């Protein structure tokens, strides 16, 4: 079953329906790198679900009532009481987006030499942990690394790996547990309430802190309601509130599940850490009452978080992504499984099994997708993995994928059909997809500006 | 066969459905007239495509640039030059919506006792004609009155009927010909360019004026591009401009094909009529430099009329309607054919064959659609047709229909599926729809606020 | 005393500060007729206070929550309950602006041959009365016609003239009393609560209806609070509510005191007349639940009317106009007295006593004002009075004035200084102002498009 | 002498004042730190000109055209080309505000143990310099530290002090020169073009880099046009472009002179520094294609920077501030002279001569201003100056001031009169202002959330 949009269109965004031949010229001018494409040349932009969401009429009304005061903004107080109500944390500090909050948390909670353990990782989160002296330990369940394994709650932490780490390193040497919901690197996989309670109860017995990377906690809450026995009678808001009752705080990118284009925040329960966070936020972000956000954006984020609690909205969000995955899977197109909350990942290694990884099959598949459909997707393979600057060799990730990342409330099922039909047509002649070679490679951030040509 | 939306969603508004028990209460509280239901008590609102459209990001930018000056507003100049360029008329008078322009035209162009002849009547148009002393004559071809007859360009004027009117009454006794594009009450049926050219040639030879009801002229232009031989390679803009070259002026409800929520205008080429129009607009609408519109709405309407010229937009607009008709027809649901530009018309005579037209099956069907679905639709039969102003009896149209009217850029195909699925289920117990009778009848345009009760 | 703005600036409107020499060229291209000037060439536009107001951040938020449904809009219900609460009338019908409501009232309440009596008149109001068969009778107090007489509540009806009319014409032959607040033609003069009660008590004894032209009722309420003994302890909202308790209904131009750019409405208490008004509004305006307004504008007008009840806002509004009048009066510049609620009127006859009225001193003074300052003002003299089309002679009004009309919340005291300093400088060399002659005169609405040159 | 606002008010927000009894409660609840008061409890908020500006209608139109794409946004391209054109730098990295750019610059350009020399310190700038291992050296001329000394271009660097630093430390030990325009903590004092040219010539000869704090560069350009010989006929844009020709890059808080509520950027000419900047911005701000800003805010800031170039706008901006200073000085109120571009600084040492700087007279004066007036102002003395990071003692600046900071395009001269009149009355019982002492002191940037109590 795939539900209809639980909203109607209030206003539309103009696009340039350029045809295939012109799309080819734009792709060549971008050096076959979708990251170099101009937004104005893209019909359906699936590069990321971060900050690309459509706001409601209620959020736009709030955008007209920005109290832009430097301190004491009414919009901040609205955001504060909303996050306190919905997440249950005692103290909240806004940040301009998620990695601003991660910067704060990692400076507050890590002493050099300590360990941070998590259910896999995200690039910015792990960078700020390591930059502040932590050693990262992956404690995710082993199944999360099987990209073809179709099982529920793949994001769960292995309690046995967590126990092993405590025994071998010592509780006092573990800064915190970093539990992400959902788990982006596994394809957007959810974590169960049962895992969140087990982790809280093991860490509490040792005095270890747990902080959530809550960026897609609402998709996570939908999976819990859909699939975890005993949550059929719970509202999304009830599930979210219980999720965060097992954490000491969180970092949040409002740009994802708060249904906004900018914004985030840091939560915690400890008064002392909150006092230190306020001393630090002014260094990087702004006042504790705006944190690098305009008043109107705190207001949009406060309204959006509350909108995200509506069951019909989050059900349709997740099931629209699932519609895309299901349609591709039905035509035999290889994808990471299960489909996550926010994106479908094509297995470009299997899609283009006639190409070696050094020929960048995901980069090339993403270029072909745009040419055939006007859809932009993200390369998440060897190119994004970067080059080892010491040895000069590629970082070679096991996962060679193209990410079809779905912004919230922006596209329809007909847009999902544009995407799927185009990919399926490409799959039926997949042997024709050509490999790519560098013609320009920057020394760093190569996924952002590298240019290619066909082999 | 059905294109995806040629735009993205920029902002949304939530939708909801109240339980059938409450919809039943609401329907009897509205006296079984859909016009009297409240907006909030409705899930998908297909009452009308008038003023319910979603504007674009460019239009909303123009909404922030309202120049609210009483005379000489930049927004007025923008609207004036846009209409001059796209329609080709010499003069434009803005009005707050279409019936304000009809009011002006009927007072300017009708001597009491003269005939106005058009391709089927429309409620407000015919009232302003008759209020100013004209007798309406319907010169559409007979086929346009048969719901099930699937023929192209049903809106065309019968040239033999027009020739006969000129012969029997004399050209000097005919105020003007009123040529509507599309023809709303025939089902949204288009008029061919060949017919517009033949009407121009025959009227000009007798010195008779031709004024267009331009309200859905862009939907009309799409049908010409799609189906009229020789127009397949002409742009929508080119077709629209040529359409109006066969007219002496027009009335326009911007609320339809100008993609706005309010606004309209009157166009003419004649200098003396324009001078008289400026005197009269001050009485009813406002100064000729704003015509009862805020500056920001003249801006939105100028921007919207130009957006409407985008082929991909209007193709999708029309085919979204066609998708709804195609799904209903594939399931055996009787509809007006061919499907028009703006709405699907259920054939209430066949849906409610157990009822006579004096039991108002169209009014009754629209109530029952709401009760069982929460979708709002409009009566378009005997109740709308009003009473003969000589005998006091019902006007009895062959078309007794219930209109599912699609606002532009608001709903998705998934919303069309919801509508279709709910009508298809209701179709399987159509015998349960009761007949209605008046308990309150307005003395003119009675459909708007009439109240009924079951027989 | 002149209070500071009781608001701050949320957003600004861009203007083109063109210098004096360029202003002269724009004035010549406009044929020395300020009505022909382009808004983009005007620094301070004092043509009218109608629909030129600045909205608040709260109103703009409401502009993002337009429920654009054709019937049953939430915005209409908000407007309805606001007007019912603040004005106290039982029934309300929105109209696109004031003269739309006047059209409705005059068709509902006048039988041909009847009289309508008022405290002077306004052009559109009196047109709709006379168009529907009424004979207008001025029953204002005689002092209102002395433009130099500085006395309070100049707008009051002479109860003796009203009694004389009842005695001579008969109560059954009087359609209604039309009481305007404020009285525009007298320079924006207020009416006292005591006069409103006396008029209600005389008309009620004879069964005569009283309808208010309430367009500037909030300025009127401020004068009552400032100057009528016994109202020092009453809020503006209390005074407004009591004002309308002495009427059977009203016509309202929201474009004035409801702090919006478009909108109005018709109020009444009588159920039967309300039923007839609903049957009529659909002819000219729209549904009883939108009346020719977008949903967002009903919402803006509902919010704006409520904002207009704040004492500090309306005190500053009136005292800012008074600042302009006081400054001019202090330099000896001749003005109509007392200064009204919305505008200062220069006495161009005395200002340019070296010019005859046939040389259009007000038209010329308004052109000089724009050239010297970038301020646009309205000619309210012989030009606007029009020409007698039967005899070809000018209508020669006793009042030859230039109206400095002040939009609400748009300008500062520094802008008022620009206006005053420029006029005072012109007054010090007033003998240099040249007379004007027609070089183009349209047959009607000549103030709107006539062009002049210097004698 | 004082020009009127070169714009109209497009929309407003209400202001209010709570009784003195409640302001007294609020002030002690904020621990006598103005930074801790709530926005709603304030009547005229002069805490800061940062991010509190009123945007224009054109900026709000751009706000509706946010292109929220993660890369390749039209808004990014618009900002990039606008800054390239107006400032002349080769490369731009957006940041969410100015201290995000300062964070990047200090990490990119400072080797630990090197010197950074600037024309007086600023709080966030100096913290990021010292956090990355630099020693700050103040090379502004001595006069800039004397509050009452009325001399032009107080912001100028002392070339002798710069020459001495190069001689004693060596050019290789100097990370860069930090030249701020205007100089905030000297009172908003400007820098001459002659000084910018002389600093460029002396630094280039030693291979030393020069980076500008561009935050109030347009106010600075106005002072150059007004007072520096030879610049009287150059446009603001021309002066700004020439100013930055003497720099290797800049940090910019758009929140000041770009007329926006959020936003900033980092500019540089060097390719290798730009490459390193793109790596670092991803860690702290976001991808180089949005830098932690929504697309709509990059658009607002591009539009705002260009509006800031309008002479009449910036002349009025600066002279509005000067009007406030002129009125205070005419009444004997001790202020910093000359009045700067963005704020009037009351001389707290002379206002509170009965207090020593260890009793924090500036902090105390700002509290008492709020209590007696409801106007909010900011401490700009010993509390802001922080502590010496070697001895642990207060930095002791000669300038102990209370800042009345004027947001751009928000307030009127009448609001300035209210401020001035309230300060003038407080001046006549200045002996009542008590001294303060810390009860809570943050370990860095302590002024933001410090809490005090009376001694
Ligand atoms: C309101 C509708 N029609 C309006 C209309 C009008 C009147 O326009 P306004 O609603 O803008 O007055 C004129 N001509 C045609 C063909 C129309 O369809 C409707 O069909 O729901
Ligand atoms: C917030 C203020 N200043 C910010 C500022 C900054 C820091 O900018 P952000 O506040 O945008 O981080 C940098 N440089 C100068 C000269 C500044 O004045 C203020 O003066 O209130
Ligand atoms: N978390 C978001 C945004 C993001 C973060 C870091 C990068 O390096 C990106 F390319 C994008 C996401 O999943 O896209
Ligand atoms: N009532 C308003 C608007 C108005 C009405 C009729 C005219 O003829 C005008 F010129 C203006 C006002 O006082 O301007
Ligand atoms: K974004
Ligand atoms: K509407
Ligand atoms: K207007
Ligand atoms: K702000």
């Amino acid at each position: 079953n795939y539900p209809a949009e639980p909203f109607r269109i209030k206003s539309v965004e103009t696009v340039s329906m350029i045809p295939r031949d012109e799309r080819l010229k734009k792709m060549q001018e971008a050096g076959y790198n979708t990251f170099l494409l101009n937004s104005k040349d893209i019909y359906i932009d699936l590069l990321t679900d971060s900050g690309t969401n459509a706001m409601s009429d209620k959020q736009w009304a709030g955008m007209m009532m920005g109290d832009e005061a430097y301190a004491g903004s009414e919009n901040f107080y609205h955001l504060e009481r909303t996050v306190q109500e919905l997440f249950g944390f005692k103290h909240i500090v806004p940040t301009h987006q998620g990695r601003g909050a991660e910067n704060l948390l990692s400076q507050l909670a890590i002493k050099p030499g300590q360990y941070v353990a998590g259910n896999m990782y995200f690039t910015t989160t792990r960078y700020h942990q390591e930059k502040n002296g932590a050693v990262f330990v992956d404690i995710v369940r082993d199944e999360a690394h099987d990209a073809g394994l179709n099982i529920a709650f793949k994001g769960d932490i292995d309690l046995k790996k967590l126990q092993k780490l405590i025994d071998e390193k010592g509780a006092e040497n573990i800064a915190y547990i970093c539990l992400a919901v959902t788990v982006n690197l596994a394809g957007g996989q959810p974590v169960s309430m049962a895992n969140m309670r087990a982790v809280r109860e093991l860490t509490a017995a040792h005095g270890i802190k747990v902080f959530y990377d809550a960026t897609r906690c609402v998709e996570n809450a939908y999976f819990i309601k859909e699939q975890e026995q005993g949550f059929e009678n719970k509202s999304i808001a009830e599930i979210v509130h219980e999720m965060f009752s097992y954490a000491d705080g969180c970092t949040m990118s409002g740009k994802k599940d708060c249904l906004v284009n900018i914004g985030g925040f840091l939560c915690m329960n400890d008064d002392e850490m909150f006092s230190s966070a306020k001393e630090l936020v002014v260094v990087y972000e702004g006042m504790p009452s705006y944190g690098g956000l305009a008043g109107r954006d705190m207001e949009a984020m406060a309204i959006g978080l509350r909108e995200a609690m509506q069951y019909e909205y989050i059900e349709h969000r997740v099931k629209q992504v699932r519609y895309l995955g299901d349609k591709l899977k039905a035509a035999g197109v290889p994808i990471v499984e299960p489909v996550g909350g926010h994106a479908v990942f094509l297995d470009a290694r299997r899609f283009c099994e006639h190409l070696t990884q050094d020929e960048f099959p995901a980069q090339s598949l993403a270029a072909s997708i745009y040419v055939e459909t006007g859809v932009r997707s993200m390369e998440r393979g060897i190119i994004s993995a970067g080059r080892n600057n010491v040895t000069g060799e590629h970082h070679r990730p096991k996962l060679e994928t193209v990410r079809l990342t779905i912004p919230r409330r922006v596209y329809t099922y007909a847009h999902m059909d544009v995407v799927a039909d185009g990919i399926i047509k490409l799959y039926q002649h997949k042997e024709d997809i050509r490999g790519l070679k560098f013609i320009y490679e920057p020394k760093q951030l190569r996924f952002f500006t590298a240019r290619f040509d066909y082999i």
